[PDB]
């Protein structure tokens, strides 16, 4: 697991093993938020890696076990590509109270999305920036609710649509207001708040209505954007559609409408003893017929390692037709072709490290700092180390050497082959520096002059 970096001893990004990387893997980078279940004694935060698992960007923003990072992905705000992730405190039911960070391509925070007034914070499970520059945020707050005549404590879910610039709440959807408690499949703990629906995904369908994934009800709800009425229920105790054998899902995550028209559902299909022997989690693409009220499996993708993710997970349809799956509780992620052939299979070197999602996006990082450099003298001469956290366009490094910071001269150019590239030179100098070069040889940035040690 994380070996020391010479130029950045403050960064300890988790290591990843790519057991298979066949040709045809979609371009772009993989977005992860590694965590040690929670405080793991290892760094955690948003991470961007390449197809070899080598880190491209890593930002430690963990605060022990009182405040951690999850649900890292790329979104679009005001037509510009941005980074979003969640930070906050965990709760016993597995939900959290926190906020969402919005950061630009220069890696500075440009916005922070919080729950509306009157609520402690937003839940960690999902958040979606709409093309209307609004925020779909999930609030999970305990409320007293009369079930079977008994007053009980239940885990209510509120979905708010919030303008980013003003923070004003434009729409609000109360789950206890449309979904009954006895629709849940989860057994009742007498002291814990009854997490009856446990929404973990929010998506906007092609018609503008909302698609909400209820984990503990095994159901997907189509909600009118304005009136808040439930259009239909897919799965669960009040299912509107006819299901085949393997079309029914359970404890599912990450539901969205795809370009081909199918509905994507990550069927975890199990929980942690609170599943039939042999079941595996599967990535589901379903064709739903609203006229006949039926839904069948278009295609499904299973793990080559026979994994059964009891929680978390993600799926993504890539532009070339590939399917990228994040196995959630299991620290694996797999990219398939349409035919189901495995193109990329990767896992964290530490088995205790996992990520909520594993998504692929193109990214163009423009760091506002300078490259980091370090030089160590020796018998051969000098060994020069170079890194630039967040830089995506660096193709090679130019090594500068000189006796004074003002008399630096270029001695050697080497390709970038890792997050931190190391190269030796047959000379010994008093100062070294590096220049990051893109594929055409244009200079992207220059490090400070570093005294050789
Ligand atoms: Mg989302
Ligand atoms: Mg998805």
């Amino acid at each position: 697991h994380p070996l020391s970096l010479v130029t950045r001893p403050d960064l300890l990004p988790p290591a990843i093993d790519v057991r298979e990387s066949a040709p045809g893997t979609s371009p772009g980078y993989v977005f992860l938020a590694p965590k040690t279940g929670d405080p793991g004694t290892l760094q955690s935060g948003p991470m961007i890696v390449d197809n070899e698992g080598e880190p491209v960007w890593f930002l430690p923003r963990g605060i022990g076990a009182l405040n951690y990072v999850t649900a890292f992905q790329r979104q679009t705000y005001r037509g510009e590509p941005v980074l979003t992730w969640w930070e906050g405190a965990p709760l016993p039911t597995g939900v959290g109270v926190g906020y969402w960070v919005v950061m630009d391509q220069s890696y500075r925070e440009i916005a922070r999305i919080r729950a509306g007034k009157g609520h402690a914070g937003a839940d960690l499970h999902d958040m979606q920036i709409t093309p209307d520059n609004t925020a779909l945020v999930l609030i999970a707050e305990p409320q007293l609710h009369r079930v079977d005549g008994h007053a009980r404590l239940v885990m209510n879910n509120i979905v708010q649509e919030i303008d980013i610039a003003s923070g004003t709440v434009l729409h609000e959807w109360d789950s206890l207001r449309h979904v009954d408690v006895d629709e849940s499949y989860l057994s009742s703990i007498p002291l814990l708040p009854y997490d009856y629906v446990h929404i973990n995904s929010m998506s906007v369908d092609t018609d503008g209505n909302l698609l909400l994934s209820g984990r503990n009800t095994h159901a997907v709800y189509k909600v009118d954007r304005h009136s808040g009425d439930i259009i239909w229920r897919l799965g669960g105790k009040k299912n509107d559609f006819t299901m085949a054998a393997g079309a029914s899902f359970a404890w599912q995550h990450d539901v969205s409408r795809e370009g081909d028209g199918t509905l994507s559902v990550f069927d975890n299909a199990a929980a942690g003893s609170i599943a039939p022997p042999g079941t595996v989690s599967r990535a589901l693409f379903l064709s739903v017929d609203t006229e006949a009220r039926t839904a069948r499996v278009d295609r499904s993708y299973t793990s080559p390692d026979g994994l059964l993710s009891t929680s978390q997970g993600s799926m993504q349809l890539l532009p070339n037709g590939n399917v990228l799956v994040g196995w959630g509780s299991h620290g694996y992620y797999t990219e398939y072709a349409d035919s189901g052939e495995v193109l990329m299979n990767a896992s964290f070197k530490d088995p205790l490290v996992n990520s909520y999602r594993a998504l692929r996006f193109p990214w163009h990082g423009r760091p506002t700092d300078s490259p980091a450099v370090a030089g160590r003298a020796g018998a051969h001469g000098m060994t020069v180390h170079a890194s630039w956290n967040g830089a995506t366009e660096v193709a090679s490094w130019r090594i500068l050497a000189g006796d004074t910071p003002q008399s630096l001269s270029g001695v050697k150019e080497v390709p970038k082959d890792a997050f931190e590239t190391s190269a030796t030179v047959a000379h010994t100098s008093s100062y070294v520096a590096v220049q990051a070069l893109d594929s055409t040889g244009r200079v992207l940035g220059t490090s400070k002059a570093s005294r050789v040690r």
